[PDB]
């Protein structure tokens, strides 16, 4: 597993291999 | 797995392999 | 799995394999 | 499985391999 | 499982293989 | 006055939406 | 007065929208 | 008066927006 | 006046928003 | 007058903003 990223002005932030979890109501 | 990203100027997120999960009423 | 992007001025978020989960009512 | 995109000034997001889930009443 | 970035001028944060949890309402 | 807001993708939520009075 | 913002992915969410009165 | 916000991704949350009177 | 604020991800959240009167 | 504050990240949380009279 190798990440890497490459961005110039982005305005959003930026995730790698993500799996938060569920939400509920 | 190998992930990269060339992005210059985005109005959002970048995500990468995401699953987090399922949501509920 | 190899991943890279390439936009300019995108307005909305870019994602990679995503496969969140189900929603219900 | 490679992926990549090149737009400029898309208003909406973009998607790669999706496929979340169903959705129930 | 090795991890780099490379980004100039981001105006979001970066994260790294991240699955913090769920959420209830 | 005015919002102004978009949105790219929303997938599997439940209520989205701007209120303004 | 404005509000003026955007979202990028709201994914899995139950509510959201920016309230100006 | 504004606000001239903006998010990224707001994955999973619950209540999100600005609120300016 | 204004704000001029901006959030890059806010996973998993339930209330955000910048209140100015 | 004016804020200009930014967030990189604000995951889990519960109240954010900034409250500028």
């Amino acid at each position: 597993a190798n990440f890497l990223v490459h961005s110039s002005n982005n305005f959003g932030a930026i995730l790698s291999s993500t799996n938060v979890g569920s939400n509920t109501y």
